[PDB]
């Protein structure tokens, strides 16, 4: 039991890149990688 959610950052497992909030760090880690979806698709 505790009220604060403080630590070595602003959000818990939220993506500080886009803001995607998750339940566990494992969910944010496997996501933060998806951000690498630029090379593939592109435009002329
Ligand atoms: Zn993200």
């Amino acid at each position: 039991g505790s009220s604060g959610s403080s630590g070595t950052g602003m959000k818990p497992y939220v993506c500080n890149e886009c803001g995607k909030a998750f339940r566990s760090k494992s969910y944010l880690i496997i996501h933060t990688r998806t951000h690498t979806g630029e090379s593939g698709p592109s435009s002329g």
